[PDB]
């Protein structure tokens, strides 16, 4: 058996086709087993509509998840990713660093 803690990155991207739109992304990488819970948060509250969740694996024991949705960020709110996994004793909350 193998278990590996997810690496978690939170970042924003504008699709080059439409620069006015903005996507909030949570890239959860290199984890095993594949069982996982991932949410995007706004002010600590779960964002219900996340239009994209893309799961893949490399080797049989390494999973990759890109979880993202359109948003219009303001300075008034805090955005984050919350991840639960068997390797994590408590939920991991990673705040969006707005430089990325």
């Amino acid at each position: 058996m193998i278990q590996r803690t997810p690496k978690i990155q939170v970042y924003s991207r504008h699709p080059a086709e439409n620069g006015k739109s903005n996507f909030l992304n949570c890239y959860v990488s290199g984890f095993h087993p594949s069982d996982i819970e991932v949410d995007l948060l706004k002010n600590g509250e779960r964002i219900e509509k996340v239009e994209h969740s893309d799961l893949s694996f490399s080797k049989d024991w390494s999973f990759y998840l890109l979880y993202y949705t359109e948003f219009t960020p303001t300075e008034k709110h805090e955005y984050a990713c919350r991840v639960n996994h068997v390797t994590l004793s408590q939920p991991k909350i990673v705040k969006w660093d707005r430089d990325m």
